[PDB]
């Protein structure tokens, strides 16, 4: 499509405008609140002049630069054996959340090598896993529909059931799980589920990382298994690009 | 098959071990240094009590959640027109830097659907322009090599030249450009280059977002264009998956 790039440009433009009108006033009022609360904090202690608060902000911005927390009790220990097991998984999945990242040059270069040698490995593993699940699921579905009441287009209904299963278990139900275990309303839950599935990983919402919470010994592992199952399920429709694309576009000639 | 998953488990285990032994010591030193700097800020300021520092830290962490900068002069305006355009560009690329993200429930709910409708669109567009570039490069290389001496391996030489060209232009050379314009030592530039090429996007390093730096008027657009071309070259190799995979491993059967 020679007009596909024009579509891209128009889409980028309108999305930028909507994001502007939606978020910019919030950012302005947030900055204004930050400024007035800084001023109020200065009024709380005139003995601490503006420069003292500047130095405080500098120490804070450098602590946040070295990974440690800001609020207090920065004893989460993101870099121990059970947790680095999880950070390694979000690297080889191209999620790259952003709440934790290497800070040492040796560590940075090792992370480069680890990604370079693992991302292809992890992607092939996930592709094979998803292909195996898809094959076995189609086999069992066909065996049930043929031994039972046979259908003319059972394959269409089968893939419909499969896609609704995926969308239900990965974008609708997890918001309710995280509502009770992570204290997120449905909007944040859906937002985090989608950010994770697409391997976008903004990292502003990460499950199983909250110092003021109680988690089971194998909770983060359950979350990681959920993430990997999501990526595996997605791999099928990633591979069905042209097949499903023409399958759905064959009827578009009637609609347009 | 089932042995591959064992490879994955051992890979994750050793990666977690090395990542621990690398960052965990420096993370502990960072935490202790933050603690000691806190104690120094406390002792140097008598009127600033422990609870006062707690309140300041909480207010900073609260504003830092909204996206504002902690340092000062947060006049970057990540949500003006061009910055929103570039953010939209990163979102639909599965990069998700995660240094900026929508903080409004309406904004998050809109970003979910924006991703849903753009990520497949942008992936298709990148794949199309990549196949275009690859076909043009292939026909040009063949027209050049058929004039002079040719061979069956000639196409293999063309593939090798294209591989090394991509490696140089997107992985090895950019660190020098960013040493010039961003003042990153080579390891930082290489780390950032790889992270953005593999669509990990940790967001610790982003090219073109610095309040104190003085960038050109088209700097960010050029960076984004280079990113798009890099991901196009990446997709070209992605679609070259199994052509080289099964061709070479069978050649070693005759070697023994
Ligand atoms: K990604
Ligand atoms: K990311
Ligand atoms: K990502």
């Amino acid at each position: 499509g020679p007009l596909l790039t024009s579509a891209i440009i128009f889409y980028l433009a309108i999305g930028a405008a909507i994001f502007e009108v939606l978020e910019e006033p919030h950012w302005k009022e947030a900055k204004k609140n930050y400024y007035t609360q800084k001023l109020h904090l200065l009024k709380e202690f005139p003995c601490l002049s503006q420069e003292g608060l500047d130095k405080i902000l500098q120490v804070v911005s450098d602590a946040a630069d070295q990974g440690v927390a800001i609020t207090g009790n920065q004893t989460f220990n993101n870099w121990n054996w059970p947790n680095a097991m999880i950070f390694a998984a979000t690297v080889i999945t191209t999620i790259g959340y952003g709440n934790v990242a290497p800070k040492t040059p040796a560590g940075r270069l090792f992370c480069v090598f680890y990604g370079l040698f693992g991302v292809p490995l992890c992607l092939t593993w996930i592709s094979a896993l998803g292909k195996f699940f898809g094959g076995r699921a189609k086999r069992l579905g066909q065996f049930l529909t043929r031994r039972g009441v046979s259908l003319r287009k059972a394959q269409i209904t089968c893939t419909a059931i499969f896609i609704v299963w995926g969308v239900l278990v990965h974008l609708v139900i997890p918001p309710f799980v995280f509502m009770v275990t992570e204290e997120w309303n449905y909007i944040e839950g859906l937002y985090y589920s989608f950010i994770t599935i697409s391997t976008i990983g903004f990292g502003d919402f990460v499950a199983g990382v909250n110092p003021s919470a109680n988690y089971h010994a194998l909770y983060r592992y359950f979350v990681e298994l959920w993430i990997y199952l999501g990526l595996a399920w997605l791999s099928l429709f990633v591979n069905w690009k042209v097949s499903m694309f023409v399958e759905v576009h064959k009827a578009i000639k009637k609609r347009r």
